[PDB]
This record gives C-alpha cells, structure tokens and sequence, in this order.
C-alpha cells in the first residue's frame, strides 16, 4: 500500500485555464473520471502502477464456436493491453484443446480454465484464485480485437464503459430492464449512463462485489420467471446505478466500426467489435 | 467499508456531449477530478458519504493573537463546512481560555487541545487520537471564513488546493524552492500546481504521511542550516509534487477577496481570507 515517491519527470505542465477536451464531459456529477484520449498522461500513470508492481487479470469466456475469436483477441492484447505491466490472462472454456498456442511477452501468463458446454457472473464470483494472484480484473468479450492503447488509466476500484450505440441517448431511450418485476428494473426517470456488458473492471474485492449481486439478482429472476431484457447486462446497469463506478470508460474502449464508424469525438478506437452471426 | 446500495434518486441525467464547465480543467493528468462549481452533485456525493457514516476532523491553529480569528472560522465553519455529516474541530492554542464558545450543530464536537507558545506539520502527524477518531482530516488556516457551502466533494484520500495567486501562472512562475540545498527544492522544468498551504486534507493515513514527510523534510533544512522560502508550503508542494493528490480542490477553496476580486471563474467564493497583519 505504502506509495514511493515518483521520481523526477518532465512533461507539459497542465494549465488550469486549458480543458483538455471541451468536446465531451470528462468527469461524472460523483467526482468519478470519465477516461477519453487527451485527459491522461500516460508517463504519469505507468510510474504510478508500476510503483505499486500491479498486476491485472483478465477474464474472457470462448465457450462452443466462440473458440475461433480467441487468437486474435489474445494476439491485439499482447500489442496493446497493460503492456509492461503484469498480465494473467484467464481464459475460461469448453475446448481447452482449442485455446491457440500465443506467444507472451515478459510478465504475462495465460491459464486455461475449464467450463461446462448467469454462467459470466456466477464464474467470475462462486469459482474464481484471483485475490491471490492480481490486484484488478477486467472483464470483457472475446469477439473482439485491440487495436490501440488499453492501459492503467482504466484502474480503479470500480469501473464500467460507455455503450457505443447509447452515449449521445437520454434516459428515457435507454434499453434497460423496465419491467418492475425484474431485479434489473431501473424506471424511465433513473440512469446515469448505459454501460455496457463487454467491458467493466475494478479491484478484485470490488468485482467480486459486483458479480456476486449480478448473480443473486439473476437468480432471484430466474426463481420468479422473468429474463432481463439484456441478460447479464441489464443487471450490471442496475448495479453500477446503485453502486456508481469510480471511473467511466469512454467508447473509445468499447466500438464497432462497422456499425457506427469513426465520429470526431473518438481521437482512437482502442478495442473493437469482430464480426460474428 | 462495505457500501449499501443508493437508494432511487431523480436528478437531472449527466450528458457525455455536455461538459459541465468548458473554461476551466476539471481533471489532472494523473485522473483526479478538480473539484469547480458545477462538476458535482450533492445529492449524490452526500448520500454516499453519509451511507459510510463519514466523520470528518478539521484542524485549526490559533496561537498567539491569531486566537481572535477563532469566532468567525467557527461559526461560519457551522454554517457552511460538512452540515449533516459528523464534525470533530481540533482547535490547537496555546490560550485555551481564550477560545470562544460556540454553539454546535447535532453530531459535532471540539476539542481544545493546548500546545506551546514546523509546529502544524510536526503536531499533525508525531503529537495526534486521529485515526481512533475522524475517517478524514482537513487542515486549515484559521485566518478565514466559510461564506458558501465546503462540503463532502472534497473527500478522497489525499487533496491539495490550487492557490488563489498562481492558478493562471506557468510553472517557472511559482514561488517553489528554487535552491538545490532544500528538501523542498523543485527545478523549473517540474511542477504541476502551486498549491496554498492553508488547505489540505485527505484520509487520516494519508494526511499523517503527508505531514510526517514534510516535518522530516524540514528537520533536515534546519539541520542544513537552510529554511524553505515558504515554510510548510514549500514541503507540500514537493510532496504533492512526488505523491500526486487524488482530487484538487478549485480555488473556490482558498480565496482573497480583497486582493483578487471575484473572477468570472469562479461561480461561489466557499472559504476566503479575513484581514490581518
Ligand atoms: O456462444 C457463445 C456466446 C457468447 N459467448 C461469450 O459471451 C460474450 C457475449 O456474447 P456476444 O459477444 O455474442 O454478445 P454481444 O451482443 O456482444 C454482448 C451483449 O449481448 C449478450 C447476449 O447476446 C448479453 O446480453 C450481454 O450482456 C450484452 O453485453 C462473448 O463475447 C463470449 O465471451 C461465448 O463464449 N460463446
Ligand atoms: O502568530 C501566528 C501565526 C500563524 N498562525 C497559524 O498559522 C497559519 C498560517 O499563517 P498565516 O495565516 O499568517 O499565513 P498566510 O500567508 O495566510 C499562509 C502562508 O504563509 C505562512 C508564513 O507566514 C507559511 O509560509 C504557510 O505555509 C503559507 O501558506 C494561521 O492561519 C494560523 O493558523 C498562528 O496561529 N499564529
Ligand atoms: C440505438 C442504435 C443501436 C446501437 C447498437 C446496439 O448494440 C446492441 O445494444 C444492446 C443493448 O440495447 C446490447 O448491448 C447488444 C448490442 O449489440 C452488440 O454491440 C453492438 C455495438 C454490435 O457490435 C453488435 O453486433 C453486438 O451484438
Ligand atoms: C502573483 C501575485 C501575488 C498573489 C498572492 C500571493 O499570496 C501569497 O503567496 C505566497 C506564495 O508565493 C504565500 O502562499 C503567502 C500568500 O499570501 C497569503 O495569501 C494571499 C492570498 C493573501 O491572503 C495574503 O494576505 C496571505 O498572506
Ligand atoms: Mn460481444
Ligand atoms: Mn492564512
């Protein structure tokens, strides 16, 4: 815990008369960062992670033909995620015989855990290690490539991601559970934001704590009937309203180009959507 | 620590192509919010604090004639400063009887705790109770009054304040330490802020290690012979400088009326300067 001092640097002294951006919001109304290119500086962050040697897990399911996206996302990742830092992939599957040979880099290993043929939420919470073995775990879809910087500027004790299809939306438009008789249920005058699924994070106690509830408020659900709208990820959105992250990540984290191409507010497109069905 | 959910709230919905405030910085390079008028909601912010049962300690120094600052500071504290959370002031004098009665808010307290006619540093971290008692500290001078609300956004583990004389100013301009034979000494090419050293505060680990640093820092001047060309602040400022604070306060915080006026930036003036010397 104890934090070294940060050795002598030499960078561009922010000026407090000068946004960074003054094209997006960059903070939410609870203080939390809201991470868009051009707010951090990443020469800062890395000391700070590095001081601290951090380390990050990350969790992705390729469960039946979902195997095929894993080499791409594993290979993008060595490029482009927390590079120099410490790394544990954790790959959870069906076919463990089908998880490709990818070469590592330095600090960084892979383990393979096997799954049978909710399962996201109940897996990450009760099975799965990870408070002996990293510091934060990120969790996210495997159909999926990086294509540029994913690094510790994301790391915090809580965070969620900006939906790609809903961060210029109000409220209202928002696809959440609207049915008062699911758990997920958030009313047409509640919501910060629509974060999505294929994204969040945090410090392992607090992503325990996050997927532990996603999976008793399923199952009270199941119990009584009723499927969320959008699965697992009406719950998320319904915990992290209640529970508010302490950073946001904008979509520059969570994009396809396909659908919605490359607008002006997006200086990078950092992890993006594969094709698949 | 465990924190229960938020209950359901209605407040306006925060817009990712709206910045709350477009002419100033509102975040550092490092991801700390800059707290501005504006940026926060405080419906929010209390009902996380307050599900946390927060108490926050603030210390004050009123020695020798500066007891006679101690009647305003106080009753404007209880109009304006954390009203609805737990307060415990920590008056430090050597004039104990000199301090004024004032009456005190529900789940508010203060202390008179008597000192001899680097004392703030030296006696803040190794002289005081603290961590038995306050979750976080607040350290201020007592030559000032509260005129609008300084409330729970300040919060975080470890914050300084921007000084109200230097927030526009390029680096090269602040008064750091410029000689290599002080602790406190920070080149031309370093720096971040100039922050004033009449207000900071953080958790009750951190503000302990920030004042534990700096008194250690300015046992070795003394012994060198040297003194800092602004005493505590020149420490602070090295050490907010190697251990970047995790939110920074505006200087809505820290102000000077009669020497500044009331710039179009700044939308309250929370907590100025009283006439002295
Ligand atoms: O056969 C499979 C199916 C899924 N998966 C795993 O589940 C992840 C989400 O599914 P998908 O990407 O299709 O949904 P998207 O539309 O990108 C993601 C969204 O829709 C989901 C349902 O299809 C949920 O509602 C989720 O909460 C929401 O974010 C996928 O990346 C794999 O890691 C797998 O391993 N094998
Ligand atoms: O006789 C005294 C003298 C001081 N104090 C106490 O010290 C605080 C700082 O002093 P002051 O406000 O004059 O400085 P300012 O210019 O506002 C504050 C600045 O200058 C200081 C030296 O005068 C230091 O350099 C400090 O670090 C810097 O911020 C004052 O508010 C009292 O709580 C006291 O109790 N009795
Ligand atoms: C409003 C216009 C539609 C914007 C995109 C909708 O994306 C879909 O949103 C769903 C919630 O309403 C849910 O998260 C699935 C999501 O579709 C996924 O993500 C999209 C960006 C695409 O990559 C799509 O293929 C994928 O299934
Ligand atoms: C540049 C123009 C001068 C701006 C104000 C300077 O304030 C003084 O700054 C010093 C560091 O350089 C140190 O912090 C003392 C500070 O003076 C205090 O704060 C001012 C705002 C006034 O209230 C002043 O009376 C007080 O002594
Ligand atoms: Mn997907
Ligand atoms: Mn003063």
């Amino acid at each position: 815990e104890f934090m070294v001092s940060l050795p002598r640097m030499v960078y561009p002294q922010p000026k407090v008369l000068t946004p960074c951006r003054k094209d997006v919001l960059v903070v939410t109304p609870w203080l939390a960062p809201i991470v868009w290119e051009g707010t951090f500086n990443i020469d800062i962050l890395n000391e700070q992670f590095r001081l601290q040697n951090t380390t990050i897990g990350l969790t992705v399911f390729a469960i039946k033909k979902y195997v095929a996206f894993l080499k791409l996302f594993l290979e993008t990742a060595e490029k482009h995620f927390m590079v120099g830092h410490r790394v544990h992939y954790y790959v959870f599957t069906d076919q463990p015989a089908a998880v490709p040979r990818v070469t590592l880099g330095t600090g960084r290993q892979l383990s393979v855990l096997e799954v049978r043929a909710m399962r996201r939420m109940e897996m990450i919470s009760f099975c799965e290690r990870f408070l002996s073995e990293v510091d934060y775990l990120v969790c996210v879809d495997v159909d999926m490539e990086f294509r540029d910087h994913v690094g510790v500027e994301i790391l915090t004790p809580l965070f969620g991601t900006l939906h790609p299809g809903f961060y210029g939306s109000s409220r209202e438009a928002f696809t959440y559970e609207r049915r008062p008789q699911s758990q997920a249920y958030i009313p047409k005058d509640e919501g910060d934001f629509y974060y999505m699924g294929a994204f969040f994070g945090g410090s392992v106690q607090e992503v325990q704590r996050l997927t532990r509830a996603c999976h008793q408020a399923m199952m009270v659900d199941q119990a009584n009937g009723i499927e969320a709208v959008w699965h697992d990820e009406s719950h998320l959105n319904k915990y992290l309203l209640r529970h508010k992250p302490t950073k946001v990540l904008s979509p520059e984290y969570l994009w396809d180009q396909q659908l919605l191409g490359w607008p002006a507010v997006l200086r990078k497109l950092r992890f993006t959507a594969v094709p698949k069905n």
